[PDB]
């Protein structure tokens, strides 16, 4: 079984790839840095169980992995975009354009490229990593939030046609996921260190902590494993019970 | 009070313009066909209560109406897109891109242009016309369905930031809205004539009929009146009880 | 046209009753205080446009209004229940039974009693005043919240069978609805007087204010008017943009 | 670790208890028929890894299992209720009362009895087996459908308070979950043996098949493993892509 995990250095990329590997998949990895030969080799050295690819664009990635490992069985579109808190009228229109390109068009493109080989053999697993922000939106994050919602509905809508070919489709929408060295979106600094940040996280989640790469990775492996295909179409909120809702005056923390 | 309704010939364009004009708003009306003087001036003869405009692109549209009528008080983004049932692997990536430009980036651009003046007055009403398809996705309509979902969350996210400036933001998402002579998306032929189309609507909606422009016009006017601003954030499902879910074997219609 | 509003003194009862009357409905009013001829006659004096009934049980409440005005056209089940913040293990099970009785059984019993005459003349309007609590749960309000959610879905489920009879069904879920002198659930005091409470409502809603009885009443009258039946099965969040979600450290409110 | 599965011969009970035992939980099993010596003993010789109990009532069961095996670590409220297709005016009000008792009060009562011990040690796992009918309600199932939706929100709200104490709370809403010999709610005969039923499941699910008990049991065992507590508060729609929303005339199945 061959897996593809994108932007592997960021977001839920590492927890996906490491736990898919441990579960017996062959895991090919995309990342923007893998354009530079040193960074692809530094990573392939540090994680010899992972197979970093240099391919950057969606279609060529699917063919590069289909060529080298025979097929693509599991697609994890781990999508990222660097956003900015802005009031609506401060955005430029191209700001929304890049957001939909990185969080909506990119996963659509990969499914577009991998679908026929999955449909023809009637086997496959597709997982979008989206965002839990559609579920409780902060103000002044209009582009990133609305785009992630288009990705959630894309996964849901795709499950409706892909089920007849036995291809389950999933959307994992995290929030407050510890991203370690990656800045998307909760690096150890400052979310694990700065006490104003650790106290924010204890307030806004139910579990009063960040989620872990292992947790995200366990979910990806479980859905990728074929053990529960009947969840096809599900949007998962991986946000530790976010959002916590502000209660009336006089109520304890 | 001055209103803007887009693509006024199609979807819920007529009901919005026709009913906002009765509630006393000045209704500027946009449409692709108003590019040609002949089409625009025919429309203003047929509809003396309405004010057609030649301007077609977002910033120009806000400018012209603000120039002619002093300000833009109500924004009805009546958004449309040429559809096409298709499996995921048969779209071109350009098919999604265009679907997102028309159904996400365009309402965004309009809000992006008009928000500062509304925010200046600390008043305004913004209504996206979207789609009930995200609430019950059909298979093989994944570009139009997911794009429309991004437009709903954009409305809801926007409401969080603009409420501070006393601007409600709403999304009306319709399905099975009788579009008279417009092919977007339920023209009289065949949807009121063909006995297979007629029995489809009876089966899949709870009220067993198409939706009227008057009903959408009434909803748009109600929201733009300032009588129920406290509904801000709402995605309305204007779909007669769609979807009707298929019951067990041997059960009546 | 003849309408019933329950618990008229509390929650969305006064706004419903008053605005329904201004639109020309005969408004018969149920309330627990109307058991004393005292309270009934004082209400009838203060509100001569409203018709307070003594009947308390749902079946005989429906029949008495039917016997006095011929038929019931609009049902507004304005349900309430006295609430207690509790950890789950500190409730008695009876606390939840009482909550379900007031918030699911009661509106069920009323529609159980009124639906035949509505179905028969193939006209009628049913509106539940539920709650916006299911949309963003506070911790330690599990009984009241899960109960209101049951009523939200009962409204949506009722719309599926009743549209065949041209009966639309609605749920309206308020949060931070100013209830004047009613303690259910946002009386003028403390919520418009104590500046800590004033700051809480400015923090948690997008419009930074309470809802008004009139806003709720305009929504009910609009729904009850037959102007927009295609919205059947809708759950309206009348919570002024609640919930606002607490943002990252260092970010303005 | 000790787990309790209720109504274990029915619905998602056999998959919950079989799969949880394979993961090395002690699975105490509650079921109605275990009031009979011969029923409980037969079950125990056929399933030597499961521990059937005779206790029926919620407080009695938790205490028995805490008595025999020290504590309750995992609770699976597999709640079941017989009902009929019927219009709203045909139910007695007692029919909804019973639905609420069997599908809402009982899960509540189990958590109310066990929450205190789980909170004391700040560890535990609570899973409700509810229903996916609230996601796509059929007409004329208002009592069951709405009760289930109240259990879903019970789970979600309970997660917001038990997160502090590190107790994740989940709901799992099946539909078209094949139930083998149990009549709740998709027994093998007729759903896999009759062609009229075989085609219905092919039409209304995206995967065109029923859900196996192993799939539910795998889900239950995953959430009870402590490998993904960050999912706490999730309602999972274990229904295989249900519902498949009927498409325009002339379009193929």
């Amino acid at each position: 079984s061959t897996a593809i995990v994108t932007n592997v250095k960021h977001y839920g990329g590492m927890g996906s790839a490491l736990r898919l590997s441990e579960a017996g998949h062959t895991v090919a990895c995309h990342d923007e840095s893998f354009k530079q030969k040193d960074e692809l080799e530094a990573f392939a050295e540090t994680y010899p169980q992972l197979k970093p690819m240099s391919e950057q664009e969606p279609a060529e990635l699917i063919e590069a992995v289909t060529s080298a490992y025979g097929q693509v069985d599991v697609l994890v579109s781990n999508d990222i975009f660097a956003t900015e808190w802005q009031p609506i009228d401060k955005y430029a229109v191209e700001d929304y354009r890049g957001a939909v390109e990185a969080l909506q068009i990119r996963p659509f493109a990969l499914v577009n490229a991998v679908a026929s080989q999955m449909k023809k053999r009637k086997s496959g697993h597709i997982i979008f990593i989206t965002s839990a922000t559609p579920f409780g939106p902060w103000k002044e994050l209009s582009t990133y939030t609305s785009a992630r919602a288009g990705a959630c509905t894309l996964a849901n809508a795709l499950s409706k046609e892909l089920g007849e070919y036995n291809i389950p489709v999933f959307a994992i929408g995290p929030n407050y996921l510890h991203s370690e060295d990656s800045p998307y979106f909760y690096p150890t600094e400052p979310w694990k260190t700065n006490p104003e940040h650790v106290a924010h996280v204890k307030k806004v989640t139910a579990l009063q902590r960040l989620g872990t790469q292992k947790e995200l990775g366990e979910l990806v492996a479980f859905l990728a494993s074929g053990s529960c295909d009947y969840l096809t179409g599900q949007v998962f909120w991986l946000a530790g019970g976010f959002p916590m809702i502000e209660r009336w005056p006089g109520m304890p923390e």
